[PDB]
């Protein structure tokens, strides 16, 4: 299922713009199909939709979706 809480391993990058860890990027790579659903989360979606989250994808070499 797509639960935002799955992104905890990337929280520093999403919340602060920190360079993402390798483990973060590997988790993001696996979980790409959830990204537009994560972006709709009422609690965390504001962070998921942010520039820091987008920058995290790009730092990980992943496409930024058009949700
Ligand atoms: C690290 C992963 C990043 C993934 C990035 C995906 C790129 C996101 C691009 C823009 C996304 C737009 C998606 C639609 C977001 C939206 O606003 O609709 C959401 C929605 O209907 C569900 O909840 P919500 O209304 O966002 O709730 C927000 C808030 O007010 C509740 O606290």
């Amino acid at each position: 299922a797509c639960q935002a809480s799955q992104l905890a391993v990337c929280a520093s990058a999403i919340l602060s713009g920190a360079k993402p860890s390798g483990e973060c990027c590997g988790n993001l790579r696996a979980q790409q199909g959830c990204f537009c659903q994560y972006a709709k989360d009422p609690t965390y979606g504001q962070y998921i939709r942010s520039p820091h989250a987008r920058d995290t994808l790009t730092s990980c070499g992943l496409a930024v979706p058009h949700c």
